[PDB]
């Protein structure tokens, strides 16, 4: 990323609401040159989205957990993340090295809800489920723009 | 959260850039009302931030990982998340049930950088470190607003 | 649970032998009004039972164990607790977060009855079994009513 | 435990509210002879108590957990159960064979009270702590008298 | 075991070769009595055998190991010790609590031989195998007769 | 071992009571040549002893366990087996590869006895203790003379 | 080996490039008889190869890992090494004692290529897979000729 | 590397013994300029060495193992690889992600020598040690030049 893009990325990561005019002033660009650079940052996938961060608990998600899953049949391509991505309670899904194949961050209303979610996940994608429950989120979603 | 705050939160989650005017028509209010509710939602910590979400790889973060940490002396209050908070490579920090005390999502430039970070974490919070490297992110930060 | 139900519950927890007449006095109620409260507390599963607690060792159960079970086919609802509940040696059965799906407190005459019980559990509910043997009970059955 | 003590124990286990007069009738005894048997059963820790069992959830304990603890300095007697027994959230405490030294059943208001309880346990008794969170109790407190 | 059987067992444990006459003076009986008690102790399974203890290394057993096994289908009665009994490299076989179902002490000529044995065990009893290699035997078969 | 020694070792391992005359006949030797060969087998440590195998349970050892121990300070030579060999309840002690440093087979009268033994072991040799309890011994002490 | 091979191997271990002639003078022997000894060491498998060691990183292998594999049905001869031999990213393959059956050192271009390779390995040999990613290699390939 | 180094490395990886002259003709270049490129590949660390690979077994290394080590105080820079570098039985040393900090491939004469070596490693670098013994190496040192 060139110097200008870095400035733009910095600013957007600091606050996604920063305006084209604000960005233009800060990067030393005209508004049209910024709007072009931002659009390109978005289409190259550098900027992924602008969703406001919402407190999960405030919307009823009183329980969150990391869920580690393992294909019940590891010898075939499991396609677990595609098979599960319609599940709204799954906030994220990663393949990982180690004992399990994927880790997912999951949010539910209650313990009972979690248990139900786990069963739905296991049947939907034919996987086993290991749950690590979160007691508290100290901080999150802190991006580091070097 | 009354039905109206519900819509504001929804719209904000969909796109943090949504303007006061667009919120006013979508909600059915004035922009001064919207503005006030929104400032309220922010102060109550319901709306936590507006940072744009950046592809970590685009700014040089080629290696991501979960790091589970455990204090070397569990009998003392460790204050590990507070002690590590200034470390920018730490995106998120959770206390969890189970064997380890906290799990963190960490991003770094490379394997070598990861090894440096792990040592810095251990020295800074007096903890042991167990790292689960992410191979791929299939999807993430998918906030569910029921 | 209102203030009066709390007094009743806190009285019954201290000793399940407190008479309805003693409850009424203590709670500020007529005896016919306590009667109807208590019946409602029972049918609402708040008050679960009045069994006097008996030392399991004193009646032949010289070996107790925690048994963690994990369904062999996670892809399907196992209904393990329901499949196992006629097994009288099982004093309690909880679903849990983590590697295993359920933990049970189990009471048996000997190590060898333990071994038989384990197999009967595994065959009955199609699960694997991992047992943690209890060496001593220092205290138990302590109910705290805040 | 003779045949008559067995009848008494089996009667008290079914319902701790059975009167001495009912016990005598059922056991074949005078009421003064049952009285002295029952007193002896109590002081011998055979009959441990008469508490009515209360649903922990119904009284604010919306999170239960099993907590496995392991002394930080195994070379010395830890007396952990004794050091922890004034902690009212601890319903039960067992020494166990295996990796950890003790397992406790613990009841708390929330995940965050759980986190506080854990630290207080670790500091009080100088142990490490590993928790397994209970999602659902299917049945418990089932006493079997052969 | 009366005091006299006690002495016989003691002497036998000290040296299986002890003769009837030596037992008679040490016990304080005739040799026909001794003889009878001894045959009794053997039949009741108290005295289990008289095999001399051989250094496994001297007969070519250069590698020893504990092997913990777990049936691949825990829901079936595995009969693993019975199924493996004819395998001569298996010196001992125990059912144990915990994760694995049985632990065995096994002796073989070499590492390669160990790998062959492990496969034979797995095929024969339909189990998985987890091997803990012995590096040194400091002392063994020390029978304590109180 | 030459052909004659093998015959002698075979016989002694089959039954430690076999006489010099029996051995002489079976190996084709005179009694004096056998008594010389046996004595040499003993002093070279090929024959380790002649203790009769006694049923642990018959002498009061109702509980046996494998105990895995780890020096509390692994950086210094622990000398654990020498430090513990005066403990009569320790039947055997092995250094092993894997997570723990040694495995010992242990025999005690009861669970309470075990717990006490474990503490004594931990203090005596400054080690941590992991106990795997034996539920049943299917067979043991089966030597294999190839 | 003999006194003269002990030198051929020691010298060839120093660097394979050492010429027949240099070997002769160092072995006191002759260029021909020394070249037949070397031809033999090679056929005896003592000398396994002459490859120069190349930095894997320099050739685009930026991600290395140990991969522990376990047959999905351990009850049959899995033949995994042979079945996986054709896969070039596998540098080495060992059977080991412990929980997994084999470990392999593996070299790939990227985290995404590792994820692909792992799937390829699981499918080819019908195994599950647990990877330990290398962050740095401080030294390697150091053979000690005693 | 460039188009010409891609061949020097590929050829040297085939067998280090390939002479300057053979390299020239295959690189289309000259014996001198080709010998300076090779001198550079060597100083660039691309070509790390020319040792012939010797069967460790053939030189009396009958016991090989992976040794995973963890600093006993992970809160400080342990410098373990460097501190252990002088130990010749260590063939390789890697930092890894996961529970332990490093794994080393180790070669010794015997189980007893391994036990000694492990102690030596723990004392030198102040670490604990977990060994995974190799039973067989099916193939090794296979470098793939893409």
């Amino acid at each position: 990323l060139d110097d200008i893009d870095r400035i733009l990325v910095r600013e957007l990561a600091a606050d996604g609401r920063v305006t084209l005019s604000e960005l233009a002033t800060r990067a030393g660009l005209s508004v049209s040159a910024v709007q072009s650079r931002v659009r390109r940052l978005e289409s190259r996938g550098v900027v992924q989205g602008y969703s406001a961060r919402i407190n999960p608990e405030a919307v009823g998600h009183l329980l969150s957990a990391f869920v580690a899953i393992t294909p019940l049949d590891p010898s075939q391509p499991d396609d677990a993340p595609a098979r599960l991505e319609h599940i709204e309670e799954v906030e994220s899904c990663y393949s990982v090295a180690g004992e399990e194949s994927y880790v997912m961050l999951v949010r539910v209303a209650s313990a009972r809800a979690l248990e139900d979610l786990l069963q739905r996940i296991r049947t939907t994608a034919n996987v086993r489920t290991r749950s690590t429950i979160i007691l508290n989120t100290f901080y999150s979603d802190r991006q580091h723009i070097p």
